[PDB]
């Protein structure tokens, strides 16, 4: 059984917290391996291993559990337990009532037919929050994307966590090119600034409703233009403030882009700016 190590403390399989499999009962697929709402009564979501895998896939079903497992932090996605010692294999989650961001946005965007400024920022916030805890702790995500996080319920009250860390367990042991820092894919180079770039192209998809990055671009167009300067535009009718921010992350140079302590700051002035939260978003 291979170890974990997280902010310098090592777990092993031993340490998941294994619910008996007669104690779960699935009520319906959420999408996807697959994924079911479930019951353990405590509502989670079950992501299942396929019993045709590898032992490759396998390896990285165990990882995927101990690396959630051991984060511990209101803004990423909690570990019920695992079922391991039946098949198929079970990974219990917190179930995210309002499912993954980039639905969401696209499903809940202003339409004749709701959503404001505030409800984005404090949505970026919550993911701000989630990467400052993984920057702290030294742990590089690798894939901040809206496609990649979760939401509490629909409604007013939604708190946005990060639900998925498939990238950061395949590097532990179909690239996000649009993504990604110059260094990332040209050298290979990963930081904790690789996540604050990532984070900016996360933010336009939130000020966009939910739009895919550098629209009419493919990933070689991307990667080329990214490597030679060139940046999106502000999402239809994004604050100045907002749209700021986005163009920070996006510094060429690591070193120049803002850590996630900063970002927060931001996000916390543009929240406080009338003129910011005061903005119309567009109607489709
Ligand atoms: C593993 C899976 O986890 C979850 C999905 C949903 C969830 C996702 C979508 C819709 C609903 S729903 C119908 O209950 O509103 C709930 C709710 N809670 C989860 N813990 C997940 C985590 C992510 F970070 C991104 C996408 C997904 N998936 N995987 C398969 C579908 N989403």
């Amino acid at each position: 059984n291979p170890n974990y190590c997280f902010a310098g403390k090592t777990s092993s399989i031993s340490d998941l917290k294994e619910v008996p499999r007669k104690n779960i009962t699935l009520i319906r697929g959420l999408g996807h391996g697959e994924v079911y709402e479930g019951q353990v009564p405590l509502q989670v979501a079950v992501k299942t291993l396929p019993e045709v895998c590898s032992e490759q896939d396998e390896l990285d079903f165990l990882m995927e559990a101990l690396i959630i497992s051991k984060f511990n932090h209101q803004n990423i996605v909690r570990c019920i337990g695992v079922s391991l010692q039946s098949l198929p294999r079970f990974i219990l989650l917190e179930l995210m009532a309002g499912g993954d961001l980039k639905s969401f946005l696209r499903e809940t965007r202003p339409r004749p037919s709701s959503l404001a400024m505030l409800d984005l920022l404090h949505v970026a916030r919550d993911i701000a929050c989630g990467c400052q805890y993984l920057e702290e702790n030294h742990f590089i995500h690798r894939d901040i994307a809206a496609r990649n996080c979760l939401l509490t319920c629909p409604g007013p009250g939604r708190v946005a966590k990060i639900g998925d860390f498939g990238m950061a367990r395949d590097i532990y042991r179909m690239l996000p090119v649009k993504w990604m820092p110059p260094e990332a894919f040209m050298e290979g180079i990963f930081t904790s600034k690789t996540d604050t770039w990532s984070f900016g192209v996360l933010l336009w998809e939130i000020f966009s409703l939910g739009y895919m990055p550098y629209p009419s671009k493919s990933n070689q167009e991307v990667l080329e233009f990214v490597t030679s300067g060139g940046r999106m535009d502000p999402p239809k009718n994004c604050p100045g403030p907002v749209y700021r921010i986005m163009t920070q992350c996006w510094q060429h140079q690591p070193e120049d882009r803002p850590n996630f302590a900063i970002i927060l700051e931001r996000i916390e002035y543009c929240t406080q700016d009338p003129d910011v939260i005061n903005t119309a978003l567009p109607i489709e």
